[PDB]
């Protein structure tokens, strides 16, 4: 009867519906797409009030340095870690090889924006512009400012401060009211993608489908539960307990953005304090992605086997840097990784026509992805928790 044992079913129920109607069963996929614009109706009216509630509740700007950099400084690890494993996966499994479809018919998409114009577009022109365009980074940056004035501000911030603080609890309770209806989503979530992707559909690809997952759980029991058990004495397996109902979540999502409400939420359950969560929480929703990174490595790698190209040391390691800005520069949006990887193949020159192999089973390696993103950003608060004064 617990909250997450509904979910469970309604996923495992899902599945089963899915297997048995098959194509058919696209017919309940309404019903998940309302679950997750419900979700979505949450996150930035959440993520605001979050942050600016944290930075102003902790008053504290020097301690604020910190977090922001050991944060920082470990989302990038993580993420070239990922990227780096799932490079080595492929090199050892060869996915790509056996196979060769198409030609290399035009030259790809050149012309996309410099490392420069993307810092200088994380800072809005105008802040109720990028709240309208659920721009992530520029409201994130936006919040960050507004935090530090009202935690420097004092007295006079006091009804700011307060506003906000109870509108983050209003975002908390309205998500709370939406779980009501998460079984039933994740229910028809469930359904609609098994009952698309039949088993014709996987077994071209069922090695690059096995290559990615194992990239995901190998990080997940290689980075994340090491940097647990071994440095922040935290026993995994009660870690990931207390995580469970967000792994779910994103899984059967397949968006981070969409699954940070209920991130957040299990992040309270976690033990570590609200005011290092709600800052850090937010930030790897969009910066923090070393599933998108270890997925987008792999299929670069695979891509690259498709049409015999084999690379060299320096063109993988350029592989590395260009997934790690990739990730960071990903949306929360289903599908978005995928898009990413123009970005990745073309700093190596790889055809882009190895796309069109991987966007059907797409959405089988983003449930994965996700679900590894979501998983990173909650490992990241618990250490960054950990090393200060938990
Ligand atoms: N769907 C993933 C992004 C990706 O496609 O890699 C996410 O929202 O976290």
């Amino acid at each position: 009867m617990s909250l997450y044992h509904k979910i469970l079913i309604g996923f495992v129920l899902g599945v089963i519906v899915g297997l048995i109607f098959g194509d058919k069963a696209e017919f309940i996929k309404p019903l998940g797409d309302i679950f997750l614009r419900l979700l979505k109706m949450i996150v930035v009216p959440l993520v605001f009030s979050t942050i600016v509630t944290g930075i102003a509740s902790m008053g504290d700007v020097k301690k604020l340095g910190r977090i922001g950099a050991k944060t920082l400084i470990y989302y990038m690890i993580t993420t070239t870690l990922a990227v780096t494993i799932g490079l080595i996966l492929a090199n050892i499994f060869k996915p790509g090889k056996g196979l060769s479809l198409g030609e290399i018919h035009e030259v790809a998409h050149p012309n996309a924006p410099s490392f420069t114009e993307t810092l200088l577009n994380m800072i809005p022109t105008n802040p109720f512009e990028a709240m309208a365009e659920g721009n992530m980074l520029q409201i994130i940056v936006f919040a960050i400012f507004f935090g530090i004035a009202l935690a420097l501000m004092g007295e006079k911030a006091e009804p700011v401060k307060k506003f906000f603080d109870s509108a983050s609890e209003v975002m908390f309770k309205i998500t709370d009211i939406v779980m009501k209806f998460a079984p039933y989503g994740v229910f028809a979530l469930m359904a609609w993608t098994v009952g698309k992707y039949g088993l014709d559909v996987l077994a071209p690809l069922g090695k690059l489908i096995l290559t990615v997952y194992l990239g995901c759980i190998i990080h997940i029991l290689i980075v994340y539960t090491l940097l647990l058990r071994f440095l922040c004495k935290i026993n995994p397996l009660r870690f990931f307990k207390k995580i469970k109902e967000a792994m779910l979540v994103a899984f059967s999502t397949c968006s981070s953005a969409a699954t940070l409400p209920v991130t957040m939420r299990v992040a309270e359950e976690l033990g570590v304090p609200e005011s290092i969560a709600s800052f850090t929480l937010p930030l790897g929703a969009t910066i923090n992605m070393d599933g998108t990174a270890l997925y987008q490595g792999v299929a670069a790698i695979f891509v690259a086997q498709a049409y015999g190209v084999e690379l060299t040391l320096g063109q993988q390691l350029t592989i590395v840097l260009t997934a790690v800005l990739a990730s960071i520069g990903t949306a929360g949006v289903p599908g978005a990784g995928l898009v990413m990887l123009t970005m990745v193949l073309t700093s190596v020159g790889l055809p882009l026509e190895g796309i069109a192999l991987i966007a059907g089973i797409d959405r089988i390696l983003d449930m994965a992805r996700t679900t590894v993103n979501v998983t990173g950003d909650l490992v990241a608060t618990a250490i960054v928790a950990r090393t200060e004064n938990e």
